[PDB]
């Protein structure tokens, strides 16, 4: 039951995504997390998608994902050297005492805030996910007023490309 | 008209997904982009998703998208004030007086190296759309090698709330 990241390419047409969703909701796969926007190329979009599972459910799915006629290349991610970001805001309450320590966790975790109030902040966090992960454990959660967070966006290391 | 950025609190069932996203591709319209993760309500994903259409239009899939037991509540962003990043991730190729230049953009964009060999850079570069779109323009494409974009990550501005 572990974490892979799954890439792919696919056209950018109406309902490719609804299918690709349509997929892993027939069957109960599990989707943690989804960021899909267009390429270079604006016929095509990249999504990365993460999902947990054993090995042979995954593999599975990477079968079915295959057969879509609109999924033109996948590849796990995960099987290989990577890089992964992602982004959140996170909207904090922030009055007295828990200005000064939402500042100091904005500044340790190297966020920026871009929304500001006498009562709150709007905190910009990019980072691998346990960077992310870290900054919530580490803050009160009786704080936290909303989170919006893109899902991972993710590279294989070097010169391997996903197109190719 | 035009750009509208849709905000949703939903279930985390795969597709519920594909059943937002079935709504949009019901009626023949592209999502651009989207993002989806977990919030801090462990059952609950917030959704990001722009597209491109006429006011009333995505105001009937509005109206269609909150009559569903999935979606718990949704605004169009752009209806309030509102902030908005996107992340990216830019491999780049960088040979010569362009690992000068192309280090010099990243530096001017506020982005970061996260992956460097001798012929090549992967960018991280946060910003509004117009920026990572400013970004895109000053390359060259045929340095870029490949593009993960994650598409809006928004919040309302001050303590307006969506799951309020
Ligand atoms: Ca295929
Ligand atoms: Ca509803």
């Amino acid at each position: 039951h572990m974490r892979h990241i799954i890439s792919l390419l696919m056209e950018n047409e109406a309902g490719a995504l609804s299918r690709v969703a349509g997929l892993f909701s027939a069957r109960g796969y599990n989707i943690e997390s989804l960021s899909v926007a267009p390429t270079e190329d604006p016929t095509l979009s990249r999504m990365t998608l993460v999902t947990n599972g054993p090995d042979e459910i995954v593999e599975q799915i990477t079968k079915q994902l295959n057969k879509l006629i609109e999924v033109v290349k996948l590849i796990d991610l995960s099987s290989e050297g990577y890089v992964e970001r992602e982004l959140m805001l996170v909207k904090v309450r922030a009055v007295g005492k828990d200005r000064e320590e939402m500042k100091r966790l904005a500044d340790i975790f190297r966020g920026n805030i871009i929304d500001v109030t006498n009562e709150l902040y709007t905190i910009e966090l990019t980072g691998t996910r346990s960077k992310l992960d870290g900054f919530l454990q580490a803050v009160d959660c009786n704080l936290i007023l909303e989170i919006a967070r893109t899902g991972v966006s993710g590279l294989s290391r070097g010169e391997r490309v996903l197109k190719l």
